[PDB]
């Protein structure tokens, strides 16, 4: 199996083959050290070749969530993490400054580690890097970088929740209410993360979820399906509509939409206490 | 302030107010309590009004990783897991059979509370279910879900990653090595993830982290910069060409393009070799 590195917040996995003068291989993009493992076959013979994975990856694992600030796109808390965690493997494995190459972003985590950890060096390769922080032209490249990951995560998310909406025939008012951004930042980072959450972990999942009309039927006496006087039309009251045709389970109409809880409190609430009070 | 309940995996928190028979409202996407406060407000002369943060969502929080076959879409963890929590948040609070309320997908979990703990329910309310398991068009609806969010989770990224590897002329092996789909549905999975957390979480902050020409001139003496030959007009060896020009620190190449260590491995040692053995 892997090795094992148990560092603050992480256990780090790396792979190690071979005898002589540690050899460290720092991953790119893919973030894991199993890309270099046919080099280090070549290699084994003149080092100890030690291939990680980054601790945000592969079989690495964090034993605490990442901060809250990780997300900023100034962020340096993980890149020196990836850096500490380098030093760090490096002085567990070695008394002598040790030999390290990193490809592509892994270049960038090798860049400071040469910084903040030069003692650990004895000979260090950049390969392929994309830092572009010094260059004459950084700030094309650095706009080039926002506009692709705002591209992706942001307006992809909205254009697909927008889609969503349609979808479903969501009401106006409550298409607009489950879209607003929060009134505070941290609860801006917040939403994009819940609401992808949701995406990955939830919708799927819940909506082709494990009920047949059979297990209405059993328990009839209990149930009442609630249909909003403001969102009609939409694809939830047709769920309702299709349990009432097959089980005769009544349908309570009752104010706001989708959100009517929180649309219309006094409302709902007058339902609810006509119905349980 | 928020009471706890400590489950298997999780610590659930709540919000509790009023008098009289408990009452749990169980939220949809937002997946947290606090949206029923102004209807508990109505309620909490009659009821003892329990509006709960489902436990991966507001102040809840797990005590163990989610199952990594959370996000198969076809999972019936999660939504097993939220009943059961509403389940032994009942049996927790009252010695009676309790009045349960969802909506959206809270109205799904209320479903399943329904058909595994039937004990626990004295009358259930189902407010605008987007189940659609069990109806006559699933398949329309079913896979209009699993459309959007495959575009949201991994088109926007295919079409997005396709340009950006254009605007740095990224040879076309390295795109496709880069861009191969893994060969299951898991794997696939797996990749789609990684690469939104990187989109997210390094390109930006790595890329442009605070490294300087200055940083590489003070240890000159150990840096070697390497550039594939099969990668040539590419941005990452604009990058090397500028730290040469202006540090005098060598370029050596090396056989491979962006991902030469793993292309031609015999070729890539032998250069390492030639430069560390
Ligand atoms: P339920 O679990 C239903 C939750 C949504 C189901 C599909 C309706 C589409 C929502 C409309 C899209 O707007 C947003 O939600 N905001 C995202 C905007 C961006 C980016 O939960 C009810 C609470
Ligand atoms: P370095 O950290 C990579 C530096 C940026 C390279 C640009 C990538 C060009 C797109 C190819 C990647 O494709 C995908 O990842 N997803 C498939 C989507 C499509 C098409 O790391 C090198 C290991
Ligand atoms: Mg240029
Ligand atoms: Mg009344
Ligand atoms: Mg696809």
């Amino acid at each position: 199996g892997m090795e094992t590195l148990e560092l603050q917040g992480a256990k780090l996995r790396y792979h190690q083959v071979g005898q002589g003068p540690v050899l460290i291989f720092i991953p790119g993009a893919n973030g894991t050290g199993d890309i270099f493992l046919p080099l280090a076959e070549q290699l084994k013979d003149h080092f100890t070749v030690v291939a990680v994975d980054r601790r945000d990856y592969g079989e690495s694992e964090l034993t605490e969530p990442l901060p809250d600030s990780a997300s900023n796109p100034d962020s340096d808390y993980r890149v020196k993490r990836d850096a500490q965690d380098i030093a760090e493997l490096a002085k567990s494995l070695s008394d002598e400054p040790v030999y390290i190459l990193g490809s592509s972003s892994g270049s960038i985590v090798a860049m400071h580690v040469l910084k903040d950890y030069p003692e650990v060096v004895k000979k260090i390769a950049f390969h392929e890097p994309p830092i572009n922080t010094f260059l004459p032209d950084s700030t094309y490249w650095k706009d080039k970088n926002d506009d692709i990951v705002h591209q992706i995560l942001t307006e992809g998310l909205e254009k697909g929740m927008k889609t969503f909406g349609e979808t479903l025939n969501i009401a106006p008012i409550d298409a607009k209410m489950m879209s607003q951004p929060a009134d505070t930042e941290e609860g801006r980072i917040e939403q994009y993360k819940r609401t992808m959450f949701w995406l990955e972990f939830e919708i799927r999942q819940y909506t082709h979820s494990n009920i047949t009309l059979d297990d209405f039927t059993k328990y009839s006496d209990k149930i009442t399906l609630l249909n909003g006087t403001d969102s009609r039309g939409s694809f939830p009251q047709d769920v309702n509509f299709y349990i009432n045709k097959e089980t005769g389970i009544p349908i309570v109409d009752i104010p706001g939409g989708h959100l009517g809880y929180i649309q219309k409190p006094e409302g709902f609430a007058d339902v609810l206490l006509n119905m349980w009070g």
